[PDB]
DNA sequence: TTTT
DNA sequence: TTTTTTT
C-alpha cells in the first residue's frame, strides 16, 4: 500500500460554538515518511463580527479578510487535498467538527478514513513537559515559532513536533507492542494502525543502553557515580582566591570568611546559626565550604534549600563554573524522599487492565516511555496533575513492595558514599523516617532560608479528610454491577454460578446496596459539616478564597464517622475468606477507606486541635476537615535537631531582638547552639511618612490614596523602578486600578500578583528600564531587583497575620503567648526581608504604617533599621530627599 | 487541560 | 499586655 499521508490542519475561528461561528483561517501541513511534502494556507472571509478578543489572539483583523475567499469557494479544493489523507490536529475534536460542519454547508460529506489527535501523541511522547500548549511545547523542543497563533505556522509546528514523536517512537518492539495493546483502550481516536505499521515494518536489534526487561518493563540503567578526584592541599583562602580569579568574579572578604566559618563548624560537628542576608556569594560559599570538608575528611554535606531557583543556580550554574577551576567534576545529587521515586512496580498499574479512566491509560503509556528516559526516576519531574496524579498518588500510598523490586530510590542509598554535595528541599528533610531516610544517608546538613522551616513543619504536622479523595475512592469500587470492582465481583459470582469456581457465595446485590448505603452516609457527613460552614464568616472576594472556619463542635461529625466506619466494617465482614485477588483488592480498598475515617475519628475522639476548610461556598464538593496529629516543636527537633550531628542553620533573617532565642525556643532542651552573624546599610535611606493617617480597614480608601500620592510623588521626581510590598488583596487591587486610571502612569506599566507564570511578571519588569512598578503579597523573600538609578521599596503595613490565619490556628496551642513568641517574630522577619532585598547603586524605603512609631512594640520593628538613616515629614520632605539622593 |  | 486574607 502507498504510505499514508497526514493532513495536519489548523483553524483560527471567531469562537468555540460549533453552530455559531466560522473558520477565519485554515492552515494545513502535509506529512509522509516523517517529512513535510505540501502546505496549504488561505485566510477565510466571514460576514460575522470578529469580536476584539479573537483579534488580539489571532493577530487577525476584519479589514484583512475582505480580500480572502469565503469557505465554499476553496471547499472543493480543500476536500480534494484532504479527502484521502489522515486527519491530524491538536484537540482534533474541536478542529475536525468545525471543518466537518463547514464542509456540510457546501453539500460536501467529509467522512475521513482515519483521525489523529496530537494532544494524545504529545502527552505520551513528551510526558515530562510542563505544558502541552502548542506554543510552549514548540519552545521546549528547539522549534522556532516565527509568529504565534498563525495557522500556517501552527500547522507546521504541530506537524514538526509530530515528526519528533514519530521518530522517538522507535525503540523496542516488546515496548512498542505494549503500546499497541494499550493504544486500543485509548477509546478516543484511530492511532493503533500507526504502531501496527511500526511493528510490521520493524527492524530487530538489541540495545545495551536500556537495561534488561525487569519483569516486562524496559528501562534505562541509571549510571552511578565513582570515587571523587579532589587533589588540593592548600587552605580555604587560596582556593577561594584562585576560584574568584578563575571565574572572573569580585573578591569578597566576608564571603570567604563565611566560607571558613562553615568548614570550621563542620569539621567539629557543630550547630551554628548564621544570619548573613548577603548577595549571590552565599551560593559559592557553601560549595567551597562543603568541597573543602570532603578533601580534608572525606565526609558528605547535604544542602537543604527552600526554592528551586536557589537549588538550580548552585546546581547547574555554579557547578560547571567551579569545575573549570580544575578537573574537579564534583558530584551533586538532588536527593528527594523515598516516595518521590519510582519502584518499577508500575507493572501492577500495567496489570490493572480494569483501569478505564483513559487518563490513567495515558499515564500507563507515559510511564512506559518516561521510564526509558529518566536518569533519576523523580516522579515530580513527570509533572502530574488532576486525576492522573490522584490515582498515582493513591496506588503509591498502598503499594505493597515486593522482595526484589528495582526501586530508583535505592540509587541514592548505594551512591551517597560518592556525592560530596547532596541538595534537598526543606519539605523532604522533615518527612518521617519511613517516608524520608536522609539522616541515615547524610550526617551533615546546612539548612538555607531556615526561618521558613517551621512553616514547612506546619504542613507535615496535619492530616486531612477530603470530600474529593473519598469520592474518588468510592469511584474505584463502583455503585452498580457495571463499575470497576463491583463489575468484577459480578464475573466472579457469575463464574461461581456458571463457570463453577471454588469461590464461596457472594451477595453481589447486597454489596451493591451495601455500597450505596456507604455513599449516603458520606454525603450525610459533608452536610452536617457544610451547614455550619454556610453559617459563618462570608468573605466576598473575586479571587476564590479559602474560608477556613475554626469555631465548631465535634460531636455530630464524630457520630457520622462512627456510623460510616461501622458500616464499612460490616461490608468487609461479608468477605472473610478472602483468597481471591479481586475480592482481596476489594477488601484492601474498603479497608483503606475505613482507615482514612478511622484516623480522623481517632484524632477527634481524643480532642486534638481541629479545624474545617472549604474552597467554594457554593461548591460543597471541596470541603476538607483537618486535624493536628503532631506538634511542630516536636517535628523540628526529632526529624532534624536530634537526627543530625553537624546541623548549620543559615538565612538572611534569623535574628530577632538581636537574640536567636526567639528561634531556639521551639528546640526544647535548647541543646548548646553556637551562634554567628555576618556599605549598603548607609547607602540606604528610610522614610516614615507622617501625613499618612493610621491603618483603618473600615476606611481603606484614603490609605491607598496616600499610597498612590507617594507613588505619584516618586514616579514624577525620578522614574527608576519601584516595588510596593502589599499584604492585602483588597488593597493591592485598589492601588493597581487607581494607578491605571491616572495619566501620570502613562508610559508606566503596572503588574499585579498572578500565580500562573508569576516569574513572567519579573521578566517584563526588567524588560524595561524606568516604566515599571508592581504590587504584590507575601512575596518579599524570593524577589531580587536591579535597575539604573534610584531604588524604592514601599511596605504598605507591618506584615502581621490575623487571628484567622490557619498558620496561627495550628500554632496557638503550641505557644504560651502566641503573639509574643510567634506572629510578632514572623511579622518582623518578613518585614525585614523586603528591606534586606532593597539594599544593594543606592536606594530608599518607605514604611506607611504608623504602628512603627506610636506602638508599644515599635522597638522590635525599628531594630531592623539600626543601620539605616530614618526620616519623617510631608510628601514635601520626601520630594527634596528624592532630589537629594540624585545629587 | 486544550483548542478559538 | 494588640491583630485582618498569600503562599
Ligand atoms: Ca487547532
Ligand atoms: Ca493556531
Amino acid at each position: 500500500m502507498g504510505m499514508a499521508t497526514y493532513a495536519v490542519v489548523d483553524l483560527e475561528t471567531t469562537g468555540n460554538q460549533l453552530d455559531f461561528d466560522d473558520i477565519i483561517q485554515i492552515g494545513i501541513t502535509f506529512v509522509r515518511n516523517n517529512q513535510i511534502i505540501d502546505t496549504y494556507h488561505s485566510m477565510i472571509r466571514t460576514n460575522l463580527e470578529i469580536p476584539p478578543f479573537i483579534q488580539a489572539l489571532t493577530s487577525i483583523e476584519e479589514n484583512m479578510l475582505q480580500q480572502a475567499p469565503y469557505f465554499n469557494q476553496v471547499a472543493q479544493e480543500i476536500y480534494d487535498k484532504i479527502k484521502d489523507c489522515i486527519f491530524v490536529a491538536h484537540n482534533v475534536d474541536f478542529d475536525l467538527n468545525f471543518i466537518k460542519k463547514a464542509f456540510k454547508d457546501c453539500n460536501i460529506q467529509y467522512r475521513p478514513k482515519k483521525v489523529i489527535d496530537t494532544l494524545e501523541i504529545f502527552k505520551i511522547a513528551f510526558p515530562t513537559d510542563k505544558s502541552y500548549q502548542l506554543s510552549e511545547l514548540a519552545e521546549a523542543h528547539g522549534i522556532t515559532l516565527a509568529n504565534a497563533h498563525r495557522a500556517d505556522e501552527d500547522a507546521a509546528t504541530t506537524a514538526k513536533l509530530m515528526i519528533l514523536a514519530f521518530e522517538k517512537f522507535e525503540k523496542l518492539p516488546l515496548d512498542t507492542l505494549k503500546q499497541l495493546y494499550y493504544l486500543s483502550k485509548q477509546l478516543k481516536y484511530d492511532l493503533y494502525d500507526i504502531f501496527f505499521e511500526m511493528v510490521r515494518q520493524y527492524d530487530a536489534k538489541p540495545l545495551d543502553k536500556f537495561y534488561e526487561k525487569f519483569e516486562q518493563i524496559i528501562y534505562r540503567k541509571q549510571v552511578d557515580f565513582k570515587k571523587p578526584t579532589t587533589n588540593y592541599n592548600g587552605s580555604l583562602k587560596s582556593l577561594y582566591r584562585k576560584a574568584v580569579d578563575q571565574l572572573g568574579l569580585t573578591y569578597r572578604p566576608q564571603q570567604l570568611y563565611l566560607a571558613e566559618t562553615i568548614l570550621d563548624q563542620l569539621m567539629h560537628s557543630e550547630k551554628a546559626m548564621i544570619e548573613a542576608s548577603l548577595g549571590s556569594g552565599k551560593s559559592l560559599a557553601y560549595l567551597l565550604a562543603a568541597l573543602m570538608y570532603n578533601i580534608e575528611t572525606g565526609k558528605h554535606v547535604m544542602i537543604s534549600t527552600n526554592t528551586k531557583l536557589l537549588q538550580s543556580q548552585l546546581l547547574e550554574k555554579d557547578i560547571p563554573a567551579m569545575n573549570e577551576a580544575l578537573n574537579f567534576k564534583i558530584n551533586a545529587l538532588l536527593i528527594k524522599s523515598k516516595s518521590d521515586y519510582i519502584s518499577l512496580g508500575l507493572i501492577s498499574q500495567i496489570l490493572k487492565d480494569d483501569t478505564s479512566n483513559y487518563e490513567v491509560n495515558i499515564l500507563k503509556m507515559q510511564l512506559l516511555i518516561w521510564i526509558t528516559e529518566t536518569p533519576s526516576g523523580d516522579i515530580q519531574e513527570l509533572n502530574l496533575k488532576g486525576g492522573q496524579k490522584m490515582y498515582f498518588d493513591q496506588k503509591i500510598e498502598t503499594y505493597v513492595p515486593a522482595r526484589h523490586d528495582v526501586h530508583y530510590y535505592n540509587f541514592i542509598k548505594r551512591n551517597a558514599q560518592n556525592i560530596q554535595i547532596g541538595i534537598t528541599n526543606h519539605a523532604h528533610l522533615i518527612h518521617s523516617d519511613v517516608e524520608n531516610s536522609i539522616y541515615q544517608l547524610f550526617d551533615d546538613c546546612i539548612v538555607d532560608e531556615a526561618h521558613r522551616l517551621p512553616d514547612y513543619a506546619l504542613n507535615q504536622v496535619t492530616n486531612e479528610l477530603s470530600y474529593a479523595d473519598i469520592k474518588y475512592q468510592l469511584g474505584l469500587i463502583g455503585k452498580n454491577e457495571n463499575e470497576k470492582l463491583l463489575k468484577a465481583i459480578d464475573q466472579l459470582e457469575k463464574q461461581r454460578i456458571l463457570e463453577k469456581l471454588d469461590i464461596a457465595p457472594i451477595d453481589i446485590f447486597g454489596l451493591k446496596a451495601s455500597m450505596n448505603e456507604i455513599h449516603e452516609l458520606n454525603e450525610q457527613l459533608f452536610s452536617t459539616i457544610f451547614t455550619i460552614i454556610n453559617d459563618s464568616d462570608v468573605y466576598d472576594d473575586d479571587i476564590h478564597r479559602f474560608h477556613n472556619v475554626f469555631t465548631f463542635e465535634t460531636k455530630d461529625i464524630l457520630k457520622d464517622l462512627h456510623a460510616i466506619i461501622d458500616k464499612l466494617n460490616k461490608t468487609l465482614e461479608i468477605f472473610n475468606g478472602i483468597s481471591h485477588k479481586t475480592v482481596k483488592s476489594l477488601r484492601k480498598q474498603l479497608l483503606y477507606l475505613k482507615d482514612k475515617f478511622k484516623n480522623i475519628e481517632q484524632s477527634l475522639k481524643a480532642g486534638h486541635t481541629s479545624f474545617i476548610s472549604i474552597k467554594n461556598l457554593s461548591q460543597k464538593s471541596t470541603i476538607r476537615l483537618y486535624v493536628k496529629d503532631y506538634a511542630v516543636k516536636d517535628v523540628l527537633t526529632k526529624q532534624v535537631l536530634e537526627k543530625f550531628k553537624s546541623l548549620i542553620f543559615i538565612s538572611g533573617t534569623l535574628k530577632f531582638n538581636h537574640s536567636f532565642e526567639a528561634f531556639k525556643q521551639l528546640f526544647n532542651k535548647d541543646v548548646h547552639f553556637n551562634t554567628f552573624e555576618v556599605q549598603s546599610a548607609k547607602n540606604t535611606s528610610v522614610f516614615i511618612p507622617s501625613d499618612v493617617a493610621s491603618y483603618q480597614y473600615k476606611n481603606i480608601d484614603e490609605y491607598v490614596a496616600s499610597i498612590v500620592s507617594y507613588i505619584i510623588e516618586y514616579t514624577t521626581i525620578t522614574s527608576s523602578k519601584c516595588l510596593v510590598l502589599f499584604t492585602s488583596y483588597k488593597m493591592m487591587h485598589m492601588v493597581q486600578d487607581m494607578l491605571n486610571e491616572l495619566p501620570e502612569f502613562e508610559d508606566y506599566v503596572v503588574l499585579t500578583q498572578q500565580q500562573n507564570q508569576n516569574y513572567k511578571i519579573v521578566q517584563q519588569f526588567n524588560n524595561f528600564d524606568k516604566a515599571i512598578l508592581l504590587g504584590t503579597s507575601t512575596f518579599f523573600e524570593g524577589f531580587d531587583f536591579q535597575a539604573n538609578g534610584i531604588k524604592c521599596v514601599m511596605i504598605a503595613k507591618l506584615p502581621f497575620m490575623n487571628k484567622h490565619n490557619a498558620k496561627y490556628w495550628l500554632m496557638d496551642s503550641e505557644f504560651t503567648s502566641t503573639f509574643k513568641e510567634y506572629v510578632l517574630p514572623d511579622a518582623v522577619t518578613r518585614f525585614r526581608q523586603g528591606l534586606g532585598r532593597l539594599i544593594r547603586d543606592r536606594g530608599i524605603i518607605v514604611s506607611f504604617d504608623d504602628r512603627l512609631i506610636n506602638s508599644n512594640y515599635k522597638n522590635f520593628f525599628e531594630q531592623t533599621l539600626e543601620n539605616y538613616r530614618q526620616k519623617k515629614g510631608d510628601i514635601q520632605q520626601f520630594g527634596k530627599l528624592l532630589r537629594q539622593i540624585q545629587k
